[PDB]
DNA sequence: CACATTCCGCATCGATCT
DNA sequence: AGATCGATGCGGAATGTG
DNA sequence: CACATTCCGCATCGATCT
DNA sequence: AGATCGATGCGGAATGTG
DNA sequence: CACATTCCGCATCGATCT
DNA sequence: AGATCGATGCGGAATGTG
């Protein structure tokens, strides 16, 4: 009942979640080279560039599903 | 004469303005698949997805014309 | 031995950095109409929004490749 | 519940084939 | 060499599970 | 003036047509 | 079924308007 | 060393050409 | 008018250089 898991992460992930499209979107543009990346994988590769921490994209697929679930509250 | 209207707001708007494609510039790709957006669009959700009022891709057409209009001024 | 060059634009381009394509990416989309941008280029531009001084998408080509030569030393 | 972990269409992408 | 079809890999829904 | 609100090319995108 | 052509919808310019 | 400055494939993009 | 081929311009590697 105290630190396991963080809420500065919460903040970095929210400011990803504002970055990229915002409500969506843009699907899965991994079309051009030999290494593009999916929305939920940019937004984890922001929280490690922005704390260090290696949370996945599906520690996110998660987490999101969570936050549907609560606007579902009404 | 005083709270009509936000300055806070003016920073997520100039962080939004930097974020995308700073003096332009993308243009208009809304073509993938079902629903992606436009600049000015894209602003306007990240404001709403940083404060939560609703200022729209009009409230923006106008405000940054604004902006030129001062960068007219020498 | 003081105030040449900046710390406070190593965090605005550390912002970009995170931003963009995290530890990449996405190559080289000046593809679409009459001017886009590359990475670096974008992270400079982004600079020039958020404290105001000129710092050249050769100024970053430079530092950046600083960087990965300290996370050469092991 | 706050979580991790199978599913489900997708949509590319490297190898047979008129 | 160009269409054809199993890889493989994502996001998001539907499920485990502690 | 700081605003909202028509315009103007555009550029896709769902329905007739060799 | 593939080109053809009115939707519709954006950003940015040109205008209202209080 | 922290820097700026040539290189090197690339990958578009405006002008000759079946 | 559509393929063909020198522009030109980027990021990143390899080098100057103070």
């Amino acid at each position: 009942a105290e630190g396991v898991w963080s809420p500065d992460i919460e903040q970095s992930f929210q400011e990803a979640l504002a970055i990229y499209p915002p409500c969506g979107r843009r699907k899965i543009i991994l079309s051009d080279e030999g290494k593009m990346y999916g929305r939920n994988e940019l937004i984890a590769r922001y929280i490690k560039l922005r704390t260090g921490k290696t949370r996945t994209r599906k520690q996110v697929s998660s987490h999101i599903q969570v936050l549907a679930r609560r606007k579902s509250r009404d």
